[PDB]
């Protein structure tokens, strides 16, 4: 095959439409179960709150995996990490109900101390093999200037575990105990700076904010002076791109493009 | 807030001007103490020495933290790394003297073995909590084609530790022994390929090249024949941008932009 | 020196041709012996197998280092990783014979578990010092969207060990046993999205393909329907850049550009 | 011995009488392929005949156990896997979980605890057997680590906050009834294996890669000598020995050496 | 010493004249001591007896707790974070009863205490800060001890005590004004090799309460197993020096913690 | 082997006839040995007497030094890089005295010796290169030994000796001309379980001189404690074969380093 095609532009198009069968018109259409992976309690809400509701409404079962416990996120000398993490499990539960979310896996790695290792991959893979989701959502680990290791690591570990979920020699005790390999249908990266599919959340904006604000520990009135406009600015950045007021941007690519693809950046 | 603005561009401008209060006019003016982080003995001077002189002239206290010991930087099969490190400590003390630098914290990690971990984070956090600096300076860890692990790691660990210095649950024994949280005012990344603030160093250029030359173990006469050109070529690169002879570039962003900010790259 | 030059652009042009005597015309010119470092069995052949016959042909001796054993690359519940690794070693001997490669170093780190550590650098440096190669080939670790850690790590470890191979205090027991430091002449990165030297492989394409196809375990008929077009599309992407139908890309820079070079993107 | 005797008989209710009798499912942990056969083949066989389900966990692949330069470690691990399957068949074992850590590189870490605990919660065994990590002069890291990790994992399998995703996917806590340590120099229960010794040796010889005729010249003496060491202690010819203690004597018990 | 007869003579002269080592009341001169425990409740269980007796005699007693106790529950409905908050509360109530008013909390998670330079720097930081006279810890060589946190605490405590004296160890401490400190003595509790016992039958009852303040750790149902276990543990030590209830420690010349092949003779 | 009656008979026949193991003179056939030390001075202190004896007799003696001694000082004005420069010179002197031809410096930082495969690869690489007949290292089971570097040195040493024969172990050595090697004996010094003692009564004075050559460790002051200690150490070993000054070693047949429940009987 492909001995025929004449330009690169030509082969690239044929590969996308015909070989890979991939398009960006309604990438989430047929998902009946998806998992949203967040580094810290509040990240799903913030990165894709509107889309989670949208999917919630269409009847999609939306599941969280939360990588860390949020231990470090207070400036109050009187709040111990253990208590803040107690507080933040409730904030998250409360936030996910607003968004239609009923299941949350807590891995309970400590905030700022999320390892990048096989051990974590095995955590993610166990849950992916158990639940068999059609879709996985995670942070874009390639986001420029992203300076939180827990965020970078969560992106990389998400993509990797999605891929290694199909591989029966990866974490082989799972297979030995009933958990078969699983091939996730797609991946979508939020908190991305090269979105390629964008979702209209203009009519969910206000709900999204309410779901974000239920993380009270994290957004006091003084923090909210800064963050509400930040959040609106981000949502506008994404919206302006499909000509609407508030958007949530995602990056989706054929599985193949995640590996040895010198033209992954064209889509 | 920001419910009344039509465009992303106006939200962007509003965010930086009204909500953040961020300009590139004289980012360093209010500085009475700064810490300049370098991976190896000689990096403050090579990337930032001109600017260090200038800040010193104003009576801004300049404290160095040096990550490693330089143990590896020689091709001489009869120099042992121990001897090399001893030397480069003296060489750095000279250089530092020329620039009005009178405090060096040596972390003593071995050259090419600087770790990326919480441990080294606590070192930087301990030293930030005690000197309470206004500014910290560090390499840009996203510098393209940067192949030295010590350089990437210091850039990241430097940015993270500025953030984590503010958190009392992080490295919580510091609090316990009377070192309290500290908020740093600015981070300026040097060795950057996306500077947004330039400093004129045309006059002080020769005192920079002598601060550098004092690293005699590194800059032998033969090797000054490759490096002098290279060093002047880098100073022009930054210079051209504000129309002077010799410049040193820095990237400075609001702290918010180091996290989840997909248009971080527009400043 | 370089006190006479008037613009950055001039200094840059002068630094390149006069100081570093750097050209893209033929970099693989004087190569007597070269090392191709691959992350898995099959990468040398997929990324640069055309250039590898083109190198053999001119009597350049080509040596593989394979970082991993490729233990995880199958969806077949039948095949244990141990058996796969075996099958794959055979496939790699067949693939290399076809391309005229008569030496392969197997590090045997397990697939998906290749460490990023000093210990792996010592392996590469041991091989490097021993074979004293003029040329080293390795994956671009900065290929965007590259999601295999083993790939990223192979690229970074390769460049760092080329550099560290020159340092006597580095892995100092190699010296005390009769391996002297060694300076490689060039590094070329393959699997790159920013090549700056292309090799015409139009005549050899069916050869590269057959050698790729020799890794049967990886390329079944049903997978070949996707990968053949992918493969052809990649070489087309490289061709168009120099006018021919099929090419293989490489990026090559002056040694100096791998460190603190804010203008390294300009080649 | 006024307080000691009473704690042991009226609070923890423990004895060296017949501790295995209650069992239905036991797990036998070996560092490498052959260690169960070597360390407790006689008892495995016994238990198997008496109706007990015996499952193996092998920590490593045995990748390193050859002096032949022509044999790659991947081949050897394949070989050694068919040797253990052959060896275990002889002894009536039917499931072997393979961890596949590389021989010589068994980590000592939470991650390995999590494999052990996942299987223990899965299999709900009454008993677990493991090497005594206190065997004086034991110089193999894989051996010491297997012992420690086995004991730790047994203790943590019961704790809902340890490896908590197991819970969330339906593998509940489990409480093993006893731990038995083989390859121990301080045994407090011996098992008669004179009836079963040639079979043991045959289950042992099934690891052909390991026991050539040349090596067997050195090891059949070694192994006959070991099982006399234990058997003598109860005045029979051939025994395999075990250390069993009540769960509590593995923690802050300064008198644990008196049993 | 190039003059003594048998090794037996030289031994006693080394103890007696060079190191001036004796066990009559090694705790006699102590103004400030650190007690290091792997998990909250360990100081109490193993040595609350002595802790009371020392707050009394004017000793400022400082706890270091290595972990947070996150794991020590069988209740499926208690999250690890809740447990830790509770045990922190329980420990403050147990510290109160014993005359302790300062606990450093390292906060490494239960079952995940690292054996590393990093943890050493944390002990060394607190030791250089408080310049204490003696440190207490678990004996890391306690036979059959199966809990990694307990062993590691014993090993790291002794190492950090020795490394505290070294200015090139964690040099940044010095650089910011935490200077080297030499501890005067170490004493290991939770030991099967005690060489000094403390009489605590006067306080055994207070001790038992200070332990019970760890409600999460001790149901009424579980106290059925554990109090007789503690009573039996207190006898082993109690008999050795004459009395009904005892607390054992092992104490050595500092020299004995290195390359000392006769160490078990004391 | 079915012909035996008691374990004791079994044990003696395995020892004399199967293993060919005796301790009458374990070092007699040595043409080259490696002595592995955690820090500079440990070879001298532990077995310097026996090293002299071995050099005198024509045996090529090699050191491997695990670490650089960077931490060993109280002087808040002496940096660790300096100390290591200084300590290496101090080692070169010491060695000259015992007739030691050669030192490998591994240069891991004092107090930071890793316990990992990486360090085994270092030792395996020097063992395969030198093909020594005997390897000496500290006994890692020395009771109360509290220095991580000494424990880890002993363990890595024994393990690397065994792994040195395994061609799949550190496989790039084989591919570069470094074949496996099978060492003849291991001897453990700093042991509390010697089974062979060398009489060093004669060479005792030169040993304290080879030791004092490490000026940085052994000021006159500290020496007022250490001459006694060292003399007491040599007597403990001496007074077991009834001589004045001894150096002790533990030697066991290779087989006893693995799954051997009666190993403490030899
Ligand atoms: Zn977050
Ligand atoms: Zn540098
Ligand atoms: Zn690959
Ligand atoms: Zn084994
Ligand atoms: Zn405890
Ligand atoms: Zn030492």
């Amino acid at each position: 095959m492909f001995e025929n095609v004449s330009t690169f532009e030509e082969a690239f198009n044929k590969l996308l439409k015909e070989v890979l069968e991939f398009n960006l018109e309604n990438p989430f259409e047929d998902a009946k179960k998806v998992i949203c992976i967040e580094p810290h309690p509040d990240d799903c809400a913030i990165g894709m709150g509107g889309t989670i509701k949208k999917l919630s409404d269409e009847g999609v079962e939306v599941i969280y995996i939360c990588m860390t416990d949020g231990y470090m996120g207070t400036t109050d000398e009187k709040l111990s990490g253990h208590e803040l993490a107690l507080i933040r499990r409730r904030e998250e539960e409360e936030s996910a109900k607003l968004l239609g979310v009923r299941k949350i896996y807590w891995l309970n790695y400590r905030d700022t101390e999320l390892p990048y290792s096989r051990e974590v991959r095995k955590d993610l893979v166990k849950i992916i093999r158990k639940e068999k989701p059609d879709g996985v959502f995670a942070p874009d680990p390639w986001l420029p200037y992203e300076s939180h290791p827990d965020h970078r690591r969560t992106g990389f570990l998400a993509i990797e575990s999605v891929a290694f979920s199909q591989l029966p020699n990866f974490s082989n005790i799972d297979i030995d105990i009933g958990l078969k390999p699983h091939s996730v249908s797609f991946i979508a990266l939020y908190y991305t700076h090269k979105p390629n599919y964008i979702v209209d959340i203009t009519d969910l904006m206000e709900l999204k904010l309410k779901a974000i604000r239920a993380h009270r520990s994290q957004f006091t009135d003084d923090i909210w002076e800064t963050w509400e406009p930040f959040l609106r600015t981000v949502t506008m950045f994404y919206g302006e791109k499909i000509g609407v007021r508030y958007g949530e941007g995602f990056r989706v690519m054929p599985g193949l493009f995640y590996h040895i693809t010198p033209f992954a950046d064209l889509i």
